[PDB]
């Protein structure tokens, strides 16, 4: 695997030991061969788990998620996917890693897609080796891969709203269930219905995952209600998955606004990862997977793949060359390569709007490419009337940095800035100049 020009897809089934067995073997061989190596974790939770798998191997953990005292002589670095792409974008020296290992390499966040594009292009140039670890490589068509233990698969209607009758199978179960929902708001309603029925429910989503996942270890629970973030190596001691088989799809409309379309079917890869939360223990056959819909190719035209092109167009590779998306997922976007390349000063603004601003890539790009500076928030208020953001069915309002109460009406409307209470609270703080 470790030879230049090699990209290996390590596509062992979910729970086959890619992280806990195979990775430490790859790392030992890399150190022996004096290959400067990066290991890419999708989350801080997985970074901390990798430290346990790799303990007493000389690895530099480029994350505050791990309390380790480094020797200073390690030639293996571990960081999050997003950290890797972040550091490529910034005026930060990133070594030209001889071996590039991505764990949970199906992750469809823009920074993960961009990282795959950058790494696979370095491999194609003959500069590096790479290993992509995932049970569900791009374009996988198999929602029902092998497992450590037999799974009971059942197609069933799954509630997506509070219910009073007709779903007794949901609450009659005495074990632990992981339930994949398409959105935070959707999960909140199902969680409230379960709580009212006497169940103990933990909710996970991208903003809370890194701190709420610990509750799955520290608290007794009956249900985890999770978005798609638990497709990325989240391990539960569960005996059932309930899968809506639904997601939201960010869609760029007329190159002018982003909507959250759907809910609509998940990809086969997503369905396989959701189901793959169970069937992991060969001593516990007959974990259940209850699924409420079919799969479809909903990654086609999904905003994350366009956003990954916006990132890759702004990463230096060699002279004016631009990294390509990883070939198996390159047709999910119709973009002109280089169309999003920014001049130095607009690139810095773009980066800051994503890092400190915490804005979606697409929205950071619209602001930066308009020649607006990071602290200039006038664009949050001068949009068209149809871009008015609502809070409890009346326009959302903030006090501007000038002390003026104004309706939130951004010039570019990205539905991800207000898809739930927490998102809108963060965007209100941004519009107010508070970060
Ligand atoms: C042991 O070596 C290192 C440890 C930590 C870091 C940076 C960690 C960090 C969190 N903070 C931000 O500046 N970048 C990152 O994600 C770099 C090297
Ligand atoms: C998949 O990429 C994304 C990147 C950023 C965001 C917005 C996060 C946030 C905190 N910042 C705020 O202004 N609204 C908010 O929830 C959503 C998705």
């Amino acid at each position: 695997m470790l030879k230049k020009k090699q990209l290996t897809v390590l596509d062992l089934h979910p729970g086959a030991g890619k992280t806990r067995r195979v990775l430490p073997e790859i790392v030992r061989e890399a150190i022996k061969k004096r290959l400067r190596t990066v290991i890419l974790a999708p989350t801080r939770v997985v970074a901390a788990e990798m430290e346990e798998a790799l303990r007493g191997l000389p690895v530099r953990y480029m994350t505050t998620a791990v309390n380790v005292t480094h020797s200073g002589t390690e030639i293996v670095d571990l960081m999050c996917h997003a950290t890797f792409t972040s550091r490529l974008l910034q005026p930060i020296r990133v070594p030209n890693y001889n071996l590039n290992i991505m764990d949970e390499a199906h992750f469809t966040d823009p920074s993960s897609i961009a990282a795959r594009g950058y790494i696979s292009t370095r491999v194609e140039m003959g500069e590096a080796a790479a290993i992509f670890m995932t049970a569900t490589p791009p374009g996988t068509r198999d929602a029902f891969p092998d497992s450590n233990s037999p799974i009971m698969d059942t197609e069933v209607e799954v509630p997506e709203r509070a219910w009073s009758s007709g779903f007794d199978w949901v609450t009659d179960h005495s074990g632990k269930t992981v339930w994949f929902v398409p959105s935070v708001r959707n999960g909140n309603e199902i969680a409230a219905c379960l709580t009212k029925a006497g169940k103990r429910v933990i909710q996970l989503s991208r903003k809370t995952f890194e701190t709420e996942f610990q509750k799955t270890k520290n608290q007794e629970w009956d249900f985890v209600i999770t978005t798609d973030i638990s497709e990325m190596g989240a391990n539960f001691k569960a005996d059932r998955v309930i899968d809506s088989r639904r997601c939201l799809k960010p869609v760029i409309l007329d190159g002018e606004r982003v909507i959250l379309a759907g809910p609509m079917p998940v990809t086969h890869a997503s369905a396989a990862q959701r189901r793959g939360r169970i069937g992991r223990n060969p001593n516990k056959p007959g974990d259940e997977y209850m699924y409420g819909g079919g799969c479809a190719e909903t990654d086609e035209g999904h905003a994350h793949w366009l956003e990954a092109r916006m990132l890759l167009d702004n990463i230096y590779l060699q002279d004016g060359l631009i990294a390509s998306l990883y070939r198996p997922e390159a047709d999910k976007v119709a973009a002109i390569e280089g169309e999003f390349k920014l001049r130095t000063e607009q690139r810095k603004t773009f980066v800051e709007l994503m890092k400190r601003g915490d804005l979606p890539v697409w929205l950071a790009y619209q602001v930066a490419s308009a020649g607006i500076t990071y602290t200039d928030r006038r664009w949050c208020f001068d949009g068209t009337t149809n871009n008015t953001i609502m809070e409890d069915s009346v326009p959302a309002e903030v006090w501007t940095k000038y002390g003026e109460k104004r309706v939130l009406k951004p010039r570019w409307m990205d539905a991800r800035v207000c898809s739930d209470h927490a998102a809108l609270k963060s965007f209100k703080e941004f519009a107010a100049g508070k970060r």
